[PDB]
């Protein structure tokens, strides 16, 4: 596809940007931090970034959000990252999952927050996605936990929403904001339309991606 | 300013992206091509990019558009680029102006188009700006030459518009599209609002930046 070529090329340019963001941090600090998002859109970005000759041993990688499922579950964000990003040179990166062996996120969240606080914040880069409903990470407009996620200084927050089929853990808005580079990576026309509506207003509860659109951000979009 | 810091940091990340885009091209081709825009917004991006250790001798630099004024005129885009981008390592780049010594752009445009056609298209990167009226390059919604600029295969087109005080030369939309990376670099709330409206519709004549929003593009914005 000319569509597929455009998305591939966009992802390669994004991988350049992120690799350089990491190198710039690694020139000043012992360790650097990369926060990524799941879904299908990041795949070519992960593959391109994974192949970069970078001091990956000094890079910590974690997720913007996660589903409360095992690491080998089809719906696991960690699985996608392991299979796509942590290969070749990037296999030397240290990945930090957002789960524990507790059967509920409520039981595991303190342990996860504790683990996140130990990483080298501010992140060199935070790579976000956006859903058709304007959500980002696991900040959902229909979640009763959204207000807490948008306001707390805690690193991670448990999230439930009628519109998603499993329980979630999200990094808080405050935590996700603590980065030198933010990227929103989205493709397709519907997401262009929703982003337009997001940019046009300021009510974060309505379209949570707005929490990041009022601060410096690079949006990478392709048809 | 925290505002100024945000814009500076955004520009540094953009400079990384553009430098890597150029290096990627230079790994495959003898010469690379960078197309930049004028105005105040690009300044910190030019300064950051200028300092990069890159094979600048193999890079051709030109403009997205230009005012029909001398190279030392306060309103010259070429002057801004020379004073800000073409310094230090980047002083070895070969700059290609969009003017001639003819007293009208109508008389000079063939010569300028001829000069542009000799450059290493597709560009490694095209860096665009956007005005409060939704214009980009010198593609103005109130110009009687807009339709020609949007449709012609000619490299450059003469442009007049009641809303700007001097005659212009713009690269055509077709020419500006011929690049592996497009960036829209904008700052401030008014431009966020106009971009939102641009993204929400498809009428290019109304908001000419729309000509580039339907293809892969990275938007770099800061408050
Ligand atoms: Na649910
Ligand atoms: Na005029």
């Amino acid at each position: 596809n000319t569509t597929q070529e455009g998305r591939q090329r966009l992802a390669e340019r994004l991988a350049d940007t992120v690799a350089q963001a990491l190198e710039a941090d690694l020139a000043k600090r012992e360790r650097a931090l990369l926060v990524v998002s799941g879904g299908s859109t990041p795949k070519p970005f992960f593959t391109s970034l994974a192949a970069k000759a970078l001091p990956w041993a000094r890079v910590d990688v974690t997720l913007a959000d996660e589903r409360w499922v095992t690491a080998d579950d089809a719906d696991s964000n960690a699985r996608l990252v392991r299979e796509t990003l942590l290969v070749g040179p990037a296999a030397e990166a240290c990945f930090h999952p957002l789960t524990t062996d507790d059967d509920t996120p409520e039981a595991g969240v303190e342990t996860v927050a504790e683990r996140l606080e130990s990483l080298p914040w501010p992140a060199s880069a935070v790579i976000l996605g956006m859903g058709g409903d304007g959500h980002t990470a696991s900040l959902f407009p229909d979640s009763e936990q959204l207000a807490t996620a948008l306001e707390t200084t805690s690193a991670a927050v448990v999230v439930h929403a009628p519109s998603v089929p499993q329980a979630r853990i999200t990094l808080s808005a405050s935590r996700l904001a603590d980065a030198g580079l933010h990227v929103l990576h989205i493709t397709g026309n519907d997401k262009r339309r929703v982003l337009a509506e997001a940019l046009a207003g300021d009510d974060v509860r309505q379209l949570p991606i707005r929490a990041f659109l009022s601060q410096p951000i690079a949006t990478y979009w392709a048809p």
